[PDB]
């Protein structure tokens, strides 16, 4: 019911993004075995919903009357995302009461395993009385079948905008993925050391060869897009952050960690694992439905931003001294922006794919598996989406400014012919 200070020692750092700290359970309590706990951070840059937001999510009443942010996320996923992605690959999570000292002790306990820059930016909001308990998707099933190799992919946006509302100076956005353009900026801002090889357009292409190309690229330059876990412990990718190119040292360590699981010859396990992930992702069709949601961003931020100012009743600062978008009835403007924010969730979520050697003694043999040609192995697999966070309405403003910054920096770098 309530987590207490002394329970803190049973949770171990697992990872974090910009919004949450995620800890894996290491204790014995049948309650938490196979779970992770997801804990919101307080951003130092930064009651449950602004007035404009309650206006935005008016169709979803349970969601507007959430007594806290944990319940908000919980109801968002259950009532808005599920009906869109299906419930098979999604877990809304169960709330659990936490005491202030539990939070404080956890924050202090994991501090040293956290990236320095993540610590500078945010800490566990010790003013929340609740956290989220999720199933740990590095564990094959809730409640064994041997080891479990788990892969996390954060696919980003897999389509190009085609908007009538993209300015003349910015048409490159029509040609070059946002992920690719953003790479140049990050490099310029010293957030990464080398541009990623990953092309979201390949992963979402629907082509088996191109999906494998994406997976191979993810492997070489994982950044914050790719991680691999062996029974819940990280063996490739960054811990709470983006990581650098895969070096020979990293390649070897990863190759070794796969022994027994991928039953190929020493030195060849890695290529076999990459083929296995590719088959799993491609065969599950799971990316197609995600892409559909991402494409709820129909007009691009350059279009959607106009509706946003209408929704909040401010004169549009983007138009200066569109006859089209600003002539929309409140109802359509709210729809457009709400879908833009749902798309933003889909653009930033992750997929975790759990693998385990196919178990002949399952009482109902899974329909979902992949046959590895050479090794003569069959693996059952499961896919779950994670990090299906609700994006705050106010973020429409920085989405526009970030976008403007990406395209103009890219334009400038290109003009440097
Ligand atoms: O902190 P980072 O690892 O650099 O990742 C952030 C972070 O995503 P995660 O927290 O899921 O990792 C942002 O989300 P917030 O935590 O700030 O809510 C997200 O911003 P949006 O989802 O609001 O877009 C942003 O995505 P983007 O840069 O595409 O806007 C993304 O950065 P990456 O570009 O590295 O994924
Ligand atoms: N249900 C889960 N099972 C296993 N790992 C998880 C789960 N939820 C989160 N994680 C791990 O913790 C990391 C951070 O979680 P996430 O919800 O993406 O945080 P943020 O909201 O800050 O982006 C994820 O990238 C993933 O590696
Ligand atoms: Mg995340
Ligand atoms: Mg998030
Ligand atoms: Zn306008």
């Amino acid at each position: 019911m309530i987590l207490e200070e002394k329970d803190a020692s049973d949770w171990i750092y697992r990872g974090e993004g910009g919004a949450n700290l995620v800890l894996a359970y290491a204790g014995s309590s049948p309650l938490f075995v196979g779970k992770v706990i997801r804990i919101q951070k307080a951003r130092r840059n930064d009651s449950v919903l602004t007035s404009d937001e309650q206006h935005l999510w008016r169709e979803n009443n349970e969601l507007i009357s959430s007594p806290n942010k944990e319940v908000l996320e919980q109801r968002y996923v259950q009532n808005v995302i599920i009906p869109l992605l299906g419930p098979k690959h999604v877990d809304a999570g169960v709330r659990v009461s936490v005491s202030k000292e539990f939070l404080e002790c956890v924050d202090k306990k994991v501090t040293k395993q956290r990236p320095l820059w993540r610590v500078n930016a945010a800490n566990v909001d010790t003013s929340h009385d609740s956290a989220l308990i999720l199933n740990d998707h590095s564990l094959f099933s809730q409640g064994s079948g041997g080891d479990c190799i788990s892969v996390e992919i954060k696919p980003k946006c897999g389509f190009l905008p085609t908007s009538r509302f993209i300015g003349k100076e910015n048409m490159l956005k029509t040609s070059v993925s946002r992920f690719k353009m953003h790479q140049l900026l990050k490099l310029e801002y010293i957030e990464i050391s080398e541009e990623s090889e990953y092309d979201p357009l390949d992963l979402f292409s629907g082509s088996k060869e191109r999906v494998l190309e994406a997976i191979k690229a993810l492997y070489s330059t994982p950044q914050n897009n790719f991680r691999v876990f062996l029974n819940g412990s990280l063996i490739l990718g960054g811990s709470g952050e983006s990581t650098g190119r895969t070096s020979p040292e990293i390649g070897y360590a990863f190759e070794d960690a796969l022994k027994g699981f991928i039953q190929s010859e020493d030195g060849h396990r890695t290529e076999c694992f990459l083929q296995l992930v590719s088959d799993a992702v491609y065969g599950s069709g799971v990316l197609d439905r995600l892409l559909e949601i991402q494409k709820l961003d129909k007009l691009d931020i350059e279009g959607a931003i106009h509706c946003y100012y209408d929704i909040i009743n401010q004169p549009c600062p983007i138009c200066k001294e569109e006859l089209s978008l600003h002539a929309l009835p409140l109802d359509e403007s709210l729809k457009i922006v709400k879908e833009y924010l749902i798309a933003a969730t889909a653009k930033d979520c992750s997929i975790m794919i759990s693998f385990q050697s196919r178990n002949a003694w399952d009482s109902e043999p899974s329909g979902d598996y992949v046959s590895l040609k050479p090794t003569n192995q069959t693996f059952d697999y499961k896919v779950h989406f994670i990090d299906l966070s609700l994006k705050p309405l106010k973020r429409m403003e920085s989405y526009y400014k970030l976008d403007k910054k990406i395209i103009s920096f890219y334009n400038r770098k290109q003009k440097a012919e």
